[PDB]
């Protein structure tokens, strides 16, 4: 289907652990973690500390299996700005117990996502500037130039472990200033000169 | 438009697996859609493991968008079933557990969820009265009865659905009985549900 609405039909979401200040740590979100603009961030009932993580997402334009770094950028279709919503308290316990990160990282609406930005609009994804506000006040700022692992290497690396389909996305890590959000909070985020997006923290209607 | 559940592995977006469910709440982790290996495709061995285990599991293919459903309604959201193998780099898993890292390299690599033909819901009135088996070069290594599952199926559905909305075509593997063990290049795994379905897989290294 069309990359401009890739969150509607894309199957997989792969997320790098730390990529800002030896190999990347990888974890997954289900497709239902996607919350496109106009849809709320949903707070799980089991957390009392949900954090925002501002991240550049790389959307795969064709099927990508064990590709070398230099070819990796041919498999990219575009990009989207994401929040890797994280139940931080659950994560701390998972690290402690050797448990999978699912409840901390992989719940419904745990990946809010901007409009699709075609790769023609971004000649270099390592020269972008990211930002995020909670209730109008600046909280996360990062430059993608300060990423530890480059996007070509991240694509190559995960493609050698997990084949990526067209429409799959890779979240490439968060810069500094990660912190909490509560019910009714509003998160505004963007890439300077390219895209912006608004989201509202909300409880489920169960 | 709509694709058949008989080919759910072709279009299904998500795989959710339960940890220990045989002899307080389930452990959950995920595989990517590209973990699927339908019959005819090889179990691929990741180059970084020296201890790839099999795990015989009943899968549960969802038939209807399933968002935070109660246990008593859960079975209405099921489309059918498939027998799967939760292929696991156990050596990588131990290290993941130790460092408190994600289980991805252990449980979510390519071809790490071999899958049988789809069994419609009508053919299985009670999914807890099934018998599963698995052979490795002819030797019976896994034997389970789904009645001895700790968490029932309707609960597992009601539970994961509260955390993760499940689509049409998504599957939940409901854990593996005893008899888990390793495999190696050129081994031929066969496994089935008694009277319902059977499958065969060759273990290979990738043509990377
Ligand atoms: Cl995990
Ligand atoms: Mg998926
Ligand atoms: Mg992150
Ligand atoms: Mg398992």
């Amino acid at each position: 289907r069309p990359l401009s609405r890739f969150w509607e039909w894309g199957k997989n979401i792969v997320c790098v652990g730390r990529n800002y200040a030896s190999e990347p740590v990888l974890f997954l979100k289900p497709s239902t973690a996607y919350a496109p603009e106009g849809s709320p961030i949903l707070m799980p009932a089991y957390t009392r500390n949900l954090h925002h993580e501002l991240e550049l997402g790389v959307v795969m334009g064709k099927r990508c299996r064990a590709v070398p770094e230099a070819a990796a950028m041919d498999y990219v279709g575009g990009y989207a700005l994401c929040l890797d919503m994280t139940a931080r308290d659950v994560q701390d316990e998972c690290k402690k117990k050797g448990l999978p990160w699912t409840l901390a990282k992989s719940f419904t609406a745990s990946c809010p996502v901007s409009a699709f930005v075609p790769k023609e609009k971004i000649p270099d994804p390592h020269k972008l500037k990211l930002w995020l506000k909670v209730n109008g006040e600046l909280r996360q700022e990062g430059e993608t130039s300060s990423m530890i692992f480059s996007i070509p290497y991240i694509i190559s690396y995960v493609s050698k472990i997990i084949t990526l389909e067209e429409g799959d996305i890779i979240l490439t890590g968060t810069p500094k200033g990660v912190g909490p959000v509560k019910e009714n909070d509003e998160i505004e985020a963007g890439i300077h000169g390219l895209v912006s997006m608004t989201f509202k923290v909300e409880k489920p209607e169960y």
